[PDB]
């Protein structure tokens, strides 16, 4: 069991790895056992296929997120580090969407997707109407404030993607926290 | 002269018509032909003014480019968020000129109208960083390299482009004007001390 749960998790981390490098339309089952070290048949034992492989790492990605909102300033502080690192994965699992997620494949999985999204959304939504209550936030729609932390996410990562930020931006881990930072503070009272 | 004034005005109107089209229909099925037509001119009138679409679409982006320029020539408060009304003011356009990046700037298509955009693209960078730097002298913006307050922009402007575009955000945000002016405060107060 050890040797399942330990290997299983190399075989995330290295499929991801190789998704990221390579392009994750170019990726086989057979290059991802051969990069971790084992043969075809090991993999099986763990995903049937690359799609259940697909839906495992979007599927961490949220139970990572949900074990975050389990003080407020330092949460949200972590909601915006949390998103905003790793902006390549962020991307494919974007790509991922329209790839498998809206559609028939591995359904299990995405029924599953679909539900911890949601409540992940009202953990994100509830983080804002405390924050409101607290006269942290200014007192307007809740999404508002959602909505303006997906679009300071989403366009952060089209920044790290930019020719700009590869080769003019120096400073860029000093950059991170200040954008962090101006999550936390977007919209305050 | 009035002939100079009604060249030009329909010279207008064929871009005010073209983007229109762009916007409408997607920009790769709208011809110069249906641009013509639509105003109500013939081939050669439009050639007058254009010798192809790639010099419209460029024509547009530099005309953006005008435009943002003319914005910095005008209180530095005011004008930050005059910059992002400008910026995330129509949101379809932002998206095309997204595309045509792609498909006429970094290619050699009108190269004359292309070096023309990358200087005043150059200009226009110098402006806003400058605005930066004066917001933090006076005091307003964290004194951090300009360059971060720069890309806390671009992003901002990015995200609130896609947010409009995508189909789950368009209904979540009923308040399209309230969410609008909400949206400008958060850029005028983002990095500030």
């Amino acid at each position: 069991v050890r040797e399942f749960r330990r290997r299983e998790q190399e075989i995330l981390d290295t499929a991801l790895k190789l998704f990221l490098e390579q392009g994750e339309d170019s990726v086989t089952v057979e290059m991802i056992a051969d990069a971790v070290g084992i043969g075809k048949g090991t993999i099986y034992k763990h995903f049937k296929s690359k799609a259940e492989i697909y839906l495992r790492l979007m599927l961490d990605y949220e139970r990572d997120l949900a074990a975050l909102f389990h003080d407020k300033e330092a949460l949200s502080r972590a909601y915006f580090e949390f998103r905003m690192r790793d902006p390549q994965r962020y991307r494919l699992f974007d790509r991922l969407e329209e790839k498998v997620v809206k559609t028939s494949q591995v359904p299990e999985m995405v029924e599953e997707l679909h539900k911890i999204r949601a409540s992940n959304f009202e953990r994100l939504t509830q983080l804002i109407k405390e924050r409101i209550a607290d006269g942290k936030l200014e007192n307007v729609p809740p999404y508002f404030h959602y909505c303006a932390a997906w679009a300071l996410v989403h366009g952060a990562v089209a920044l790290y993607h930019s020719p700009f930020w590869r080769e003019v931006l120096e400073d860029q881990e000093g950059f991170f926290h200040f954008l962090m930072d101006i999550g936390v503070r977007m919209g305050n009272k």
